[PDB]
């Protein structure tokens, strides 16, 4: 229904700001951290971001295509990343619950980082094109 509280069309979400110490909203599932390191060849004990911004590159009429950019040591990159929001009524819903979106990322060594296995102190801007998980 068009007055259903906290109901938003996923394809029209333009951007996200995700915090490591905040939880997602959830009605059907279970709140999770908005921003979570879930693995990687460098592990989640290396530097981890506290906030990540993601843009929906298809917000102006197309399917969702999340791009999440940050600055990391040149030793590191994001591996696979996954954005996921809670479908309002089900995982098949094109409407999602406001506040329910979150990012999971893996923190890998780059091919240069694998040579050294520690931080260089030099940084690079890096963008991940996330896969989307329907839930």
């Amino acid at each position: 229904g068009w007055n259903d509280p906290d109901r938003m069309l996923l394809r029209d979400v333009k951007a996200l700001t995700l915090h490591y110490d905040r939880y997602t909203t959830s009605r059907r599932l279970d709140p999770i951290p908005q921003l979570k390191c879930v693995g990687g060849t460098a592990g989640c004990d290396s530097y981890t971001p506290k906030v990540i911004q993601c843009q929906n590159k298809g917000w102006d009429g197309y399917d969702v295509q999340w791009e999440c950019c940050t600055d990391l040591d040149i030793a590191y990159k994001f591996g696979k990343t996954v954005v996921s929001c809670e479908g309002y009524e089900s995982s098949e819903d094109q409407y999602v619950l406001r506040g329910s979106c979150g990012l999971e990322y893996n923190l890998d060594y780059t091919e240069l980082g694998l040579q050294k296995l520690k931080e260089s102190g030099k940084q690079h801007g890096f963008c991940s094109f996330s896969d989307y998980y329907y839930k």
